[PDB]
């Protein structure tokens, strides 16, 4: 049956090719300590430029060619070679054989390091073949292939003999560049360092390049050939064809598309505390818990594009801050004040003062704006409690800023604590880590010390269909890891086989097994509920709020009996050990690493 | 052995064996974005639907058979069969051979392939065998076995030759029905699907039936032979005997045991705002962090039972909340309101009102009570401050509600972080995670994405005895991993063999070996103290205050111990590398997995 | 390239051994909310005895010997032995061959099998050898060794054939006796008793000995020859020598080194509450997260040594606390009062009063110092209101105490929330755990249920070089997984081979290979930024001033590159699944076991 638990739409999890420019920054030293660094409270809005990730679509053009140095001995066959290589599809195969025809020859005539080389299909000659959707062309902006074969050259022994195979790959994919637009990403796992807007039109070819004009072939008037149709489409596209050393990329060309007003605010933070310390303005935000330790001077509208737009932005920002929380809570201090953290972090900072000691407006005004870049006839200031309450201001400055430092280092340790927590979190499930941190459905994975970022093909909780056959026995009795599922993009989507992943993840896996431990009784997150299989067969579903339908309740003292039946045996059934027998998943690992210790010992005399 | 510091009793790792499958709420969806919804605050009290597990005792009965279809070669032999099957011990063997005799024949007689096959013991015929303790326990009325090994027939080659072995299995258990009492969980590992009050008397035919009338023999007034004494130690018991298709249950029969207050006060949350939104109200709890999107109308005391006791419980809860935090803090706003969060959460909610512009009593409750389910002259109202204060009501409500929304966003993101955290936390240690989230000392394990529960027995240390020398001698060089213990369920119980798990855990199995790591010096929590084994030999315990728990005059950061060369295997040996040195469990896995790379099973010509 | 992202200093990975000095404690059950009470608000000041552990230098002396009992049969050669030992260099060879010469014979004369055996070099007679400094000439005090030499006995088959080799080792290192000074711990991973102040003079003889005076060799005016140069150094020094059973220690000797003032303020805790409960005072701090159950009376200046300095320090702590928060926040009542949180935690207290009923000072100081260790005249308290308010004070006591208890329980969870997780945090990150609790240091590890520490590492944090060789060919073509790095202890130190673990860490190992994931593009945490290799070829660094992290402005929610076919691909190419994903990372770890889970036997004729 198709999925019914509509309380949570599924996640497609194909391995992503991240960038990644978003990673957990290394935690920070904890901030400054005792008194006056003229700790100054105020609302800052911190900005950077817009990175303008121009999006479009392109298509990849190459031909993977493989040769098998089969080793024909006496009666035996060593594959002394099965070598495969991507080889850039020529402009001509695109224009005619693909764009006009939609096919690719069973021979590939390709470049390889200044040497033109040909490859054929099965010790025989050329044949155009249709680009059926590639192997693993699903789950992505599709690709198209021709076969899934390997050929063995006709048998002649006592010599390394080579059998050939040629296949085409022409693939519609999505594409992302960014300002400063001298680069772009490729939706197969590739990147090219050339300016995205480089077509010969409008002078956008005068824009950056990092390559020569011997592989860029701009067909304006091109006809976008839908590779799901292998047939042309709507009014002519300007497809640029960059014949890379491995493929060709054809893409809609567009003008340079600059970005103004590019300055885009990181954050508004009212809890913006100034520490004039270490020859530096130390801006502490407890909203994001960062001390930008920047230069003293200010940052002008001149070092940015249209500083007036950001002036509007920040004025409205600070208004939203104050009016909502501080109608009668603080007093505006001076102007917003602009500070550059290297890497272009802009701080616009309207200092604020607490209503403590309300007698010091015009005066603490001056004293703390001091940092932007006998016989007598009484002549005291019109209320010497101006000066008196200034001395009291300095007094208060002492404990107030001391408290600020203390609570700020509290914030420091809190955030530095959780930083590594989230490191281990993305170690666990970076898909979920994204589905929270950006909050959206996503395909992710951990690339060592960096992550892989993407978004997956949509599947709601009605397109997937669990299988009930839950084992492979060619390897005698190997039950699959997580529910085998036939699913589809839409009702017209391709019903394709994979395994469920944890929390509605849809991995294409259809070999993901592990031994069939008797005693299998497993829930699995199924849409907005759970599937449940008993001993590798489907028992039943259960909605999330339908299993006891409460959260943190109960006692909860449930008992059980001891070492039990369900008996594959010689003594004291073993298949529950094959269900992690205490063990202690972690100790499961800690014991199975004791098995390497035996891979010898058929090879010794004493 | 009892330690110098033992206040932590010892919870000796009995993993669940079968039931149960307790479910766990998914991370609640994190909230929305901008303002107005009425957001009307006050106390909520959620009732749960009285669900309760009935508890009583039962006992299980089945003979298993093992057969050896040996094929004998010339002097060699293949086991063309070692087959083990289970057979419910029928009514009569319980009544006589068990209740009257406590003994079990050496033949097991059971249907198989639709044919009743008999099995003997040792190719020799029926013989009643003592129920010998299949284990040693103190909690769920443990059971008894009869044999350990299987038999092989004489040598007759070139034809499948068969030798037989029969075993009996009789084991008492605790039994846990659950409201609404139609099926019940067991202790051995099976689940039975009959009503608990089901039987033959007091209209128990109306009780949930899902089994035929040929296996259930309600032999009541029928003595239960205490087989921990192998003797009837009871009044003649109300036993019901279901010869289930795989086993036999004999259990106390009880009248129908329902209870009367259908809703049970499950939660209280003073942070209860009505977010008037989405064709609905959303009861938003910033104490247990929910937003139930319930209809505007309320669940009546009519469509659930006892609409008075529940209401009184809620009234008392609300009075408690008020008196505990609001003797003069908020305003009694309207009546409480009694909504069904789908699946059966009862939400009784007495609204509140802060003293923010406290000059709107008679009206504003009135106002929000909107949401439970020619010649001329001057005539002003009695105090148009009514209308002025209502204008202000709306206008301050707006940003107030926004602030509530945002603090709730913080609420949700935090809770959803923590959920995923606990996921891997229980995958590391479900014992600790569960046992503390519940308070009970229990043993849990992974059923895919949920937990299985079994309560551990807090024992004293002296029952448990870590031996001094630990190592496996299969091949020289493997000193056991976790502290081998001779322990006792009772004070004078059987000292049985297991291994100490982490921190009063006792992994019952003993196969966990490790490098006899030359320089191995490891503590393990022993009560409130720590046991020491230097190179897998016991020195001493140390209290946690002697191993120097958290300090401040240290950290200040004086240096500590460090390590240098030793004299196996030039510069120092591998014995310590394999002691999970560093390692770094993550590093442990990432390296040790490379043993596929450390695997070469191929020796051919190329 | 040398380490240039040194916005984070780099740290080599040493082998840690710990106690630990700031040790993980276990979460605890937390007691009563409402009952036995009159919580005592006010400061406490916990003292803990500063032992002031002695830190100084020493030197280890031994000769590691090896004898190979090769097994020479027909023509083949098994090793019926490679026997490897440390023989303590005699105090004499230190005196002259090492301190006067710096040399030491190729032979060690030491007991084995209760037989004073000899060990020579290469089946020929004795010769002196030079102690060339090892890698242990750094990372502690200096150290000296010889090259990795081994000899195989002459060829005489059909008899156990024996060949010898002996290598000398002198290793000065850093040493830590800890007060109460009956002992001292070593830099090699060794402990010994017999307090190091065992010199004959100053009366230090009474200072603890655990070992007979047979091997205490006090040579005053005994310099330590610079063994990096075999030249006199360390102007003649009071060196005491213990020819331990494995080595000899030579260490500077000092007077007793007392530790007054021992008892030292652990912390000053503002929020402190006394629940006079369970026949005890329970001191609760939601200010430093503790719940001790301490003694009721006051630990006098007498029951511990020198308790006056403590009193001064506590006066200081208390006045600082008041001034920092309580100029007008609470009411002082009562003295400081001592309390023994057993295990050696002192608790001075200065009780407070909330400003609730600010009129009852004179009364309340009495009422709660009650718990330290007709013609009528209206005769009331000075104002009967005092007797009036004393009433509600009681009726204030419990509910307040209730809240006091109540909130604490919340705190309880929070505290009890995270303890074990920190333990699991190290399971990934002794790096992070140490760089937080230690602060900048690294290298902890898990010895059973205890932590292990090493804080000495001197690093040329500028000289760290990721190798541009990214493979091993032993397993033909195995790309190394973690960044191989040439580094050095000092700016001119030897660039030595190791592997760049995460975050400024250089493990001494280089074996971590992997199958070359085509398309490899990997950062690894490299100090002030990351290192990047592109398909196992150095791409570039990136400092952390330019690469994003989770924030608001332009999303930063988009998809990135997707994976597709590459050219190792028939189906499921190994090289790329290497990148920790198919999956379901945890299932990655699981299938990592699947390999033993399908094969250990090759053949058997059924």
């Amino acid at each position: 049956i198709k999925a019914e638990n509509t309380d949570a739409n599924f996640y497609v999890c194909p391995p992503p090719t991240g960038a990644t420019v978003v990673q957990f920054e290394q935690p920070r030293r904890c901030p400054t300590r005792p008194e006056g660094q003229n700790y100054t409270e105020g609302i800052a809005v911190v900005f950077k430029e817009n990175i303008a990730p121009y999006k479009f679509k392109a298509t990849m053009y190459y031909k993977d060619v493989t040769v098998s140095q089969v080793w024909f001995g006496h009666r035996y066959s060593q594959f002394m070679g099965i070598f495969e290589d991507r080889a850039p599809v020529p402009f001509e195969e695109v224009i005619d054989k693909i764009n006009a025809k939609g096919v690719c020859r069973s021979t590939a005539k390709y470049v390889r390091n200044n040497l033109e080389t040909t490859a054929f299909h099965r010790d025989d000659h050329e044949t155009d073949m249709e680009l059926k959707p590639a192997n693993a062309a699903t789950r992505t902006s599709r690709g198209w292939h021709t076969t899934d074969l390997k050929y063995n050259p006709s048998r002649v022994e006592a010599f390394h003999r080579y059998g050939t195979t040629v296949n085409c790959i022409v693939e519609e994919v999505d594409a992302r560049s960014v300002y400063p637009y001298d680069e772009f990403v490729l939706a197969t796992g590739d990147f090219v360092y050339m300016s995205p807007f480089y077509g010969y039109r409008e002078g956008s070819h005068t824009e950056h390049t990092s390559y020569a004009a011997d592989r860029f072939k701009q067909v304006d008037g091109f006809y976008a050939r839908d590779l799901t149709t292998k047939a042309r489409a709507t009014a002519p596209t300007t497809r640029n064809l960059l014949t890379t050393p491995k493929f060709t990329v054809a893409w809609d060309w567009v003008p340079k598309r600059p970005s103004v007003c590019t300055m885009t605010k990181w954050q508004e933070v009212d809890e913006m505390l100034r520490s004039e310390y270490g020859g530096s303005f130390r801006f502490s935000s407890d909203a994001i818990s960062t001390t930008f330790t920047t230069n003293l001077t200010e940052y002008p509208l001149s070092r940015v594009d249209l500083g007036d737009c950001i002036g509007k932005d920040a004025r409205d920002a600070m208004d939203r801050i104050f009016a909502r929380r501080y109608n009668a809570t603080h007093i505006k201090v001076g102007q917003p004040q602009y500070y550059l953290a290297n890497g272009g972090f802009l701080i616009a900072y309207q200092p604020l003062l607490s209503n403590t000691l309300a007698e010091l407006y015009v005066r603490e005004h001056l004293r703390e704006q001091s940092r932007k870049p006998s016989v007598e006839r009484i002549k005291t200031t019109s209320s010497i409690e101006f000066a008196r309450l200034q001395f009291t201001y300095n007094h208060i400055q002492r404990p107030v800023n001391d408290m600020l430092g203390r609570v700020a280092i509290a914030w420091c340790e809190l955030q530095n604590h959780e930083l590594t927590l989230w490191n281990e979190a993305r170690k666990l499930n970076p898909n979920a880590i994204a589905s929270v941190t950006v909050g959206r459905r996503v395909s992710a994975r951990m690339l060592g010390d960096v992550m892989a970022v993407s978004t997956c093909v949509p599947v709601a909780a009605d397109n997937v269909i669990v299988q009930n056959s839950m084992r492979i026995s060619s390897r005698p009795g190997a039950c699959y890891s997580r529910p085998l599922v036939s699913f589809r993009y839409e009702d017209q989507g391709p019903l394709v086989e994979g395994q469920l992943g944890e929390n509605n993840e849809l991995r294409l896996t259809r070999d993901a097994i592990e031994p069939c431990t008797v005693g299998h009784r497993r829930y699995f997150t199924f849409g907005g509920g759970y599937v449940y299989f008993e001993e590798y067969a489907y028992s039943h579903q259960l909605s999330r709020a339908d299993i006891t339908t409460v959260s943190t309740f109960i006692d909860l003292n449930i008992t059980m009996l001891e070492d039990h039946e369900f008996v594959p045996l010689e003594v004291y059934t073993r298949h529950e050990i094959k269900d992690s027998g205490l063990l202690d998943y972690t100790e499961v690992q800690r014991r199975n690493q004791l098995h390497d210790l035996r891979f010898a010992d058929i090879d010794t005399v004493i």
